[PDB]
């Protein structure tokens, strides 16, 4: 059975994680798997988490399977997250969400769901977009068209580029947008940008599927929900697929939601009822652990306090380390006005790196970045920081 | 999009704790998932995985991202325990394992790669099986065709029927055996008729797929694995879904795991490079949490021998209830010889209910079980077994 199976290619992301951690080098930095790592090189395990963990170890009685959608608590939190604390989507029943593993497994559920329940066929991603997009969708039997969204030369979204690429998207294709902080630009939308995305989507019949990974990153929670929150303001019908691996540091627990919404309480429950057939003939009900972690943060005024203090102190310690990646690299020889990397935000910084440079770097320096050149800001700490400056410009 | 989705029918197993949980008289009586309950009526959470807990609180620096496959620890225990301590597919690096979010997730994971790697079409499931079985392996695109397994007037496995079944099948397909304690019937082979299983696969060219989830259940830990030693020795190639949500009472946290040999190092090790491939295009990477607490219990001298004295007690208490059924339903007025059921082992008894018999039972009597007659010894106590015997008696 198994003799003309060929190799698989190593991931982009993850496989940069194996080569790393095989790296005899003292020096190497990591730079590529979207990891927040703090002051010290660390990824701490955040301390609200912990607090919640005690929590969970003195008073749970039972390991009893969860339901297929999960913990409806966290259900209610992540819909008030994504929607405002007080919506219409929630206030007439029109949102539903199950509890899946991670953000990952979310966009399958929503694949797996919009494939056998529905006539899409296509799904539209961003040029360039999160490189496990295609992958997922494709699995799912769907297929996956591109459209175009950043301006190299000039280091910006190209509105009209994707304006005129999506013109040639039908009714009834699926086009994905990305939250906030696009991985891998750092490049969004302005809101103006995103309710004239809004009404064109309206207009010609697209289904929009936001995946939401960054959450908190950007600007703020609430901040950072608003082109979502634009589009479900119109859309009858949308689907979120959202992750709190990023914003809880719960990474390896797999915590993340699909929500999907439908123009009434009624349909959007017939509509779910298939999710859940999906999801069963997938795993059969989601992980626990993070999920009820995220609840009792969620639902304690002052766990909750604790949490989104530790998630800012990580949004700023990056934008410092923004500043000091192009601080750094202008006095350390530079060819280039970096300048354009302290616009993007979230956890990443599109560099202009071409795939050789890239490859020079892990070789001679072992400074691990993503080939389309995405380093992982949240990486750089001070005292990395001059190394790596210097390992950049001597292969620019 | 979403307007003419119908709604989907509710789940055989997990539909009955929908209506369950909503049920109000004081009175009503679970029987039907397959969750251990103890003689209170409690599922409680094992002492040695709230011990191994403790210690991961305090232990445990950050939730960064497992690998696609997860903990190899975790990976080396699992092939231990099924294979033998000190086995030649061990040693000869013939098998892998990844770890999985459950049983069921490991046998999608099993599907999703058979169906992009292989020539296979056809898996054979007996007839009667975990009624989920067919709706992991249709959503990965495979189709599920039913051998003969339970001969219904003697309450045996019906050997010759099962042979003659099989006979039909081609080389190149898929066959799913039931490691130990079948759902639903609690009949398996005996070891000189898994044997002939062995060799007669063999012969004909039928690749093993093992679901394992009651290890432990039967006989015993290694006990239990004899069937899947017997084909082991003899199959160049076979994938095992193991599941440790039964014998762990890990239920909600999801760990399992798909375990893949190959004749050799590199074909195996060429084989799993797709698996993991299919892992990350479906969640990305396993959830820790669970499958930490495995590897802790399984790792430590002590927290093991604390786990199995756990097994065995869960073991002996349904062994118990098993003897209890079969007598209050005799003193009970039962119109059968009901001393069929004392012979099949695992959580379960097929009783010969039909199912207006059992939507009787639940909506009379509110004594929940599944449609097909599958009763839940696990969930009978020394409080429940007289009103339940008497509502057996009365619809019978
Ligand atoms: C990190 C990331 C994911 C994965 O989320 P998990 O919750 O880790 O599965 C998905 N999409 C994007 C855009 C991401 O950046
Ligand atoms: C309980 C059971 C499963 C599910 O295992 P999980 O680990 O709970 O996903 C799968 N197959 C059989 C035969 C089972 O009894």
């Amino acid at each position: 059975m198994f003799e003309n199976i060929t190799a698989a290619p190593a991931d982009p992301i993850l496989g940069l994680a194996d080569l790393f951690r095989a790296d005899e080098r003292p020096g190497k930095i990591n730079l590529g798997i979207g990891v927040y790592k703090d002051e010290t090189g660390k990824t701490p395990v955040l301390t609200s988490v912990k607090k919640a963990e005690q929590y969970l170890l003195e008073n749970e009685t039972t390991k009893n399977y969860l339901g297929i959608d999960g913990i409806p608590e966290f259900g209610r939190c992540t819909q008030e997250l994504l929607f405002g604390k007080g919506s219409a989507l929630i206030n007439d029943k029109r949102a539903r969400t199950a509890q899946t593993p991670g953000g990952t497994g979310a966009l399958r559920v929503a694949a797996d769901f919009l494939a056998k329940n529905t006539s899409v066929k296509r799904v539209w991603v961003s040029n360039p977009s999160w490189p496990n997009h295609k992958s997922v969708f494709n699995s799912a039997g769907l297929e996956v068209r591109e459209y175009a969204y950043y301006d190299a030369e000039n280091h910006t979204l190209d509105f009209d580029a994707l304006i005129n690429s999506l013109n040639e998207a039908q009714a009834g294709d699926v086009v994905l947008f990305h939250g906030c902080c696009h991985n891998p630009t750092g490049i969004d939308p302005t809101l103006e940008q995103w309710q004239t995305l809004a009404q064109l989507s309206v207009e010609k019949g697209w289904l929009p599927l936001f995946d939401f990974a960054y959450q908190g990153f950007a600007r703020g929670l609430e901040e950072d929900a608003e082109g979502l929150r634009a589009f479900a303001a119109m859309h009858k019908e949308l689907i979120v697929a959202s992750s709190y691996s990023k914003n809880f540091g719960l990474y390896n627990e797999r915590v993340g939601a699909c929500t999907l919404v439908a123009a009434d309480s009624e349909t959007v429950d017939r509509a779910f009822s298939q999710m859940k057939a999906a999801i069963r003939a997938n795993y059969s009900n989601p992980p626990a652990h993070g999920a009820s972690v995220v609840a009792t943060i969620l639902s304690n005024d002052a766990l909750r306090a604790i949490w989104e203090q530790e998630l800012t102190d990580m949004r700023q310690r990056i934008q410092r380390m923004r500043q000091l990646f192009v601080n750094t690299l202008q006095e350390k020889g530079a060819n280039r006005d970096f300048s354009f990397i302290i616009k993007q935000n979230g956890m990443f910084s599109f560099s202009g790196l071409t795939k050789e440079q890239v490859l020079r770097l892990r070789e001679e320096f072992g400074v691990y970045a993503v080939a389309s050149g995405r380093v992982n800001v949240a990486g750089m700490t001070p005292d990395n920081m001059a190394p790596l400056c210097e390992a950049i410009v001597a292969v620019l």
